[PDB]
């Protein structure tokens, strides 16, 4: 119904100061976090939405320490090879898919992906996007790599490269939404963090105080009143 | 003093809002909009920012009416011709650039551009860019032709583009400080509407429901303020 998003994005945050709130491991923090994951994409589906982006782990995550990192990729495998498995297994018929430079992954969470990719290959019902070890700056330099080795093979000229082409070498070129209509973030940080760059000209922004672990399917739904009640006008 | 950012960058908006409201033109909103600039720039360097830039124009602004795009253009002309000349000869040294489609521009306000630039060329005090004419998407493509001409030309091989070389051939190239520190956008909606791009993963936003044309000099120290309590971790 046009004043429902096509593309949300949710930037997930908050998880320490959740746990350091309950006096409880990080890790619960996002344990918790991650399964909320299940109710949001559901909720998404039954709303309508065409896909739905959940970034999980950016570049920069990966200088956090090494117990910490390994803890979520794990968290992850397991959220593939459960709540994933069930989500496009269902009636909602999810098509998965993963973004990012899935090669820095562990190989197990590099075929849990796989697995859970081919499982919803043929689904017809709403695209979620996991975006794990995607950042926005990498995205942009690898399209400008990607054109540049055609430009460099004849395929392409300097003068054809244009929005449009460009777009299409991004890691969204898996969608027809490359754009977001609304990006959530959570805990209360008013900033990207080397999410989606190119991706973001005319997307409306929702920021939230609430930690991701306390976020749930009516801070969805906040997030959606407050994009229907935004005017748009794209510069003109 | 380290709390204070390199680089702050205004988005500038709610001038037709803020006529609406006072029963007034639309170019009245402008114009009184723009005579706010020089106060804010003045402070700017005062508080020892290093880059200030102000948005005026996008390529999106010329799908306007021919003549309130008109209008600013001539307000712009006058701006670099009083109160930029004041400002790049006072003791504040201020020095001037414009980034953006230059070549978009009516002759005249080119030629503004060009006199306020040399002019300033060999000061030392605060940059101030004005940034008319600019979208990030076209940013981010004119950027990747320059760089496939150079591939194409056997200057630089596919794998030679990295981020670094990849901000070399933006239209920021011109500052060691490209990505803001801090983005103040006026007037309540929560969107970059095709500002920087490539600029903006790590910066702070800073929303602010004042219409521009009421937005003055202690403004410009509520984002600081704003900026001076935010953490900033970058990922790790
Ligand atoms: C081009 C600028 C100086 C500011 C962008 S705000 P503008 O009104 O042009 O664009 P939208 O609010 O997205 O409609
Ligand atoms: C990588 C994500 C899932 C979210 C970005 S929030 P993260 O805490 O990683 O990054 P910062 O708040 O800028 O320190
Ligand atoms: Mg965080
Ligand atoms: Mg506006």
């Amino acid at each position: 119904d046009e004043v429902t998003p096509n593309h949300v994005a949710i930037i997930i945050d908050g998880h320490r100061k959740w746990a350091k709130s309950r006096g409880v491991t990080v890790q619960e923090g996002h344990q918790t976090g991650v399964n909320n994951w299940k109710h949001i994409i559901s909720r998404a589906s039954q709303l309508g939405i065409k896909l739905l982006t959940i970034w999980a782990l950016s570049p920069q995550n990966f200088n956090r320490s090494k117990m910490e990192v390994d803890f979520l990729m794990r968290i992850y495998e397991d959220f593939l090879r459960s709540d994933v498995k069930e989500l496009v297994t269902s009636q909602q018929d999810i098509q998965f898919s993963a973004i990012g430079d899935k090669s820095r992954l562990p190989e197990y969470l590099q075929d849990a992906i796989s697995y859970a990719e081919g499982l919803s290959q043929a689904n017809k019902g709403m695209h979620f996007i996991l975006a794990v070890a995607y950042g926005g700056r990498e995205d942009i330099v690898e399209a400008a790599r990607k054109i540049a080795a055609k430009v460099e093979h004849g395929i392409l000229r300097p003068d054809d490269i244009d929005e449009a082409t460009f777009e299409q070498h991004l890691m969204t070129n898996i969608t027809k939404f490359p754009s977001p209509d609304l990006l959530i973030r959570a805990a209360g940080e008013q900033r990207l963090s080397n999410f989606f760059l190119w991706q973001l000209p005319f997307t409306e922004f929702y920021f939230t105080p609430k930690l991701f672990p306390d976020f749930g399917e009516a801070d969805l739904l906040d997030a959606l009143a407050s994009y229907r009640c935004r005017y748009r006008g794209f510069g003109e």
